[PDB]
């Protein structure tokens, strides 16, 4: 089909399709609005959120349903029914912390003590978690590389902005974010995609 | 399989495990735990977090997660893949929601007023956006039920709580909520289930 992302000019939620636009090789159009456009798009979107994908002409929301969408019947998946829950639970647990930070709070102040002490206070246990959950092994789920790993590599990108130092005593999720990045594929993506704080 | 699901004697998270188990006359340990003998059975969870499923031995976590194992292949999951997005993105919509409540926050005051503001201003306008999307149809997705039905059926049970008159304006949303609770296993279900208020 034809594939229309529309999102902000950000990494933020439309990342992870990005990325997975990028391992498949597959060609869309990458919509990114300004604040100025939002109200008139946000008028025809079905929960007035985004990112939305437009598939065909029919419009898909929700950024990891489209993501679990994209990567259907691909390597990126999980390659077992049990697999693909593991994936789907990864992923979850990395959006609920990453959903727990203020990104709307207008105060200043505010935002920052907020996001000071989930870094400080919360972060850490998370990190154990992913460390014990990943221990040897070379990808988070299975023999090969997932979604997962993608999403461990973006939400890990955007903490370590606010906490440079959050995986210090955490190396080998460190070498997970490598592999990641080093995937030829990604790499190249990451390279051209345009840098935004978020 | 042998299943045994982990959770509080509450609906709350694990609820949509149990209308599924339930839809499927899938028989299983429906193990409801108390707060005192949670840091027990926490320190051994592999996020500290609940409800869990554990499958022939192997455990999972996530509710959604599972939900979404548990209906693969199954009447529940979608007609097509892109259907199977949009049951997602329900279900995400819903959750994203249920998941801006501070449930366990202890200040008083940040509570009472969060809880006010998300249902005064907020839950409004997902209830319009939710009955807009459903339209004149007879299930949120596709020609059947989905599991997306069921979790409306329950976020809505738990919103009624806070918000008795969620649904005044919305006769169609109130006729989906039936639809779901007089299928014959689910109707079952809701008479049998211990009665609690979350
Ligand atoms: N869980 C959803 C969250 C979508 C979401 O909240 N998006 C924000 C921007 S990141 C939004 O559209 N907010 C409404 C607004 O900006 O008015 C997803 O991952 O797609
Ligand atoms: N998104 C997760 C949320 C899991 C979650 O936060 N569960 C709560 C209970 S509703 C919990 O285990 N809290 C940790 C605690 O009580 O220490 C899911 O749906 O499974
Ligand atoms: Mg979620």
């Amino acid at each position: 089909p034809n594939y229309k992302l529309t999102y902000f000019n950000m990494r933020g939620r439309a990342e992870i399709i990005r990325y997975i636009f990028a391992y498949l090789d597959i060609q869309y159009e990458d919509h990114r609005i300004e604040q100025a456009d939002w109200p008139e798009i946000k008028s025809t979107l079905p929960f007035g959120k985004i990112p939305i994908l437009e598939v065909d002409g029919l419009t898909l929301h929700q950024s990891l349903a489209i993501a679990r969408y994209l990567t259907k019947n691909t390597d990126l998946a999980g390659n077992t029914e049990m697999e693909q829950c593991h994936v789907d639970a990864i992923v979850d647990t990395l959006d609920d912390f990453m959903s727990c930070f203020p990104w709307a709070e207008k105060k200043q102040d505010v935002k920052e003590q907020m996001f000071n002490e989930l870094l400080t206070y919360n972060a850490p246990h998370l990190m154990q978690d992913l460390d014990t959950y990943l221990g040897g092994r070379e990808w988070l789920i299975g023999n090969s590389v997932t979604w997962a790993d993608f999403y461990w590599e973006i939400c890990s990108t955007t903490l370590l902005v606010f906490k440079p130092d959050l995986l210090d005593n955490h190396p080998r999720l460190v070498t997970l974010r490598k592999k990641v990045q080093a995937i030829p594929a990604v790499a190249n993506w990451i390279k051209r995609r345009p840098q935004t704080k978020l």
